[PDB]
């Protein structure tokens, strides 16, 4: 906890937090590519920083965030996190991907992974949300892209 206003922050302060992590994780990679913990945390942040970072960079950040988990999964296959992370990545990347097909394909992918995370502990509130999130994987994306500033609304009635 290197200093902090503690109130709301302009997000930046929070970005720095993730930054130091990314560097610590990324750097830790070469320091220990076996450390699935650092490999996983290296992703979690990527996803986080990806939020503040432009989608373009967010996407590329997610992609790598996935490949990162892969190696982590190699170190520890029981890493329900590395699995969920992979899912959380796809889910996020999907929202960034307009290609419903790809987005959906991803959303449905993160699902197959979530089943693993929960597998270890389905009592995990996090994994629960990750799973429940799939409930409207194709919808979240639709409403995600639909809800904003486009044009047409829809063609249906009550």
């Amino acid at each position: 906890g290197p200093l902090g206003s503690m109130d709301t922050e302009t997000e930046f302060d929070r970005i720095l937090l993730f930054e130091q992590i990314r560097q610590d994780a990324e750097n830790t990679y070469k320091s220990n590519p076996l450390d699935a913990d650092n490999l996983t945390r290296w992703g979690g942040v990527l996803l986080e920083l990806s939020q503040f970072h432009s989608i373009s960079d967010a996407k590329q950040m997610i992609q790598e965030a996935i490949t990162k988990f892969e190696e982590a999964l190699l170190i520890d296959p029981k890493k329900d996190e590395a699995v969920w992370c992979i899912g959380n990545a796809y889910t996020s990347f999907a929202f960034l991907t307009p290609d419903e097909t790809e987005a959906k394909h991803n959303f449905d992918l993160a699902t197959q992974f979530f089943q693993q995370a929960v597998d270890e502990q389905p009592d995990n509130t996090h994994y629960l949300k990750s799973l429940e999130m799939t409930a409207k994987a194709p919808q979240l994306h639709a409403e995600a892209y639909k809800q904003g500033l486009g044009g047409s609304h829809h063609h249906h009635h009550h």
